[PDB]
């Protein structure tokens, strides 16, 4: 229905706003673009599903996310990719792990404060009807 297409258009507006708030934070710069295969040719042999905040906006605009749950699976993938590629005790690996955990915690905190649970349940029920 038109009403259902309006619901998904409101979900995309919400997700673009959360994503741009994460992308402007200086802590999260390393997560804003894909890893450059030139600088890091080993990356795509270790990490089987790369993800970054520029790819997430592209996916919002392609109508890939029908629920906030499917958006948070990609935020969780950005974080888990950083934890698995950079697991060592040295300061450069510990700094990117701390930033990855902060990106995940910040996204979940904005959603807890600003997403209405009944709006998410409506999106889930339209998705399950299709
Ligand atoms: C966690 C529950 N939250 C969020 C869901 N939305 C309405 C209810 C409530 C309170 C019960 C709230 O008012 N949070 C404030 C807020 C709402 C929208 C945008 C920004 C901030």
């Amino acid at each position: 229905s038109m009403q259902e297409e309006d619901t998904f258009r409101e979900l995309r507006i919400f997700l673009r706003n959360v994503t741009h708030r994460l992308a402007i934070d200086k802590r999260f710069r390393v997560f804003t673009k894909p890893v450059d295969p030139d600088e890091v040719p080993d990356y795509r042999t270790v990490i089987k599903e790369p993800m970054d905040l520029s790819s997430v906006i592209s996916k919002i605009d392609l109508h890939k996310y029908l629920t906030v749950k499917d958006y948070l699976r990609d935020i969780d993938l950005i974080c888990s990719n950083a934890l698995e590629y950079n697991p060592d005790r040295d300061p450069g690996d510990r700094l990117i792990r701390h930033r990855a955990c902060a990106l995940r915690d910040t996204a979940y905190a904005i959603i807890k404060e600003e997403l209405d649970e009944d709006f998410e349940q409506l999106c889930e029920e339209i998705q399950e009807s299709r």
